[PDB]
């Protein structure tokens, strides 16, 4: 699509995650944690840059997926990719990069926007982040 090509690696890894932890449905949390997790990715010094300790961050998304149903995107996962489609509009971007996830998750609700929070990420310090 108009994903970079580390973001639609992510997303690979992101449904494995989901497979190997038994969960139906791929969830945003899902996604933080392939892309917390990618060697070279973009996520983990966007959060460091903003102030946000990203060790400690996928301890709590591994939690949080800890705590899933187990038994494939999820419509909650669709939403914030929409969104981020949309970020990558207004911000100019030829192609969606995995750093606007993080600015879309935290502003879709449910458990990941609310993990985000905690931790101190604001629209504000991953804007700057971004555009940094």
């Amino acid at each position: 699509d108009r994903l970079t090509n580390k973001f639609q690696l992510a997303l690979a890894d992101a449904q494995s995650l989901a497979l190997g932890h038994d969960n139906q449905f791929i969830e945003p949390l899902h996604l933080m944690s392939a892309l917390l997790n990618q060697e070279g990715g973009s996520v983990s010094p966007l959060l460091t840059s903003a102030g946000i300790n990203a060790g400690q961050l996928r301890t709590d998304i591994n939690q949080a997926l800890n705590r899933l149903p187990q038994v494939q995107p999820s419509q909650d996962l669709v939403r914030v990719l929409n969104l981020c489609d949309k970020l990558a509009q207004k911000r100019g971007d030829n192609f969606i990069s995995s750093e606007l996830f993080v600015l879309a998750a935290l502003e879709s609700r449910g458990t990941l926007a609310d993990i985000l929070k905690a931790a101190g990420a604001t629209t504000a310090n991953i804007t700057q982040a971004i555009e940094q």
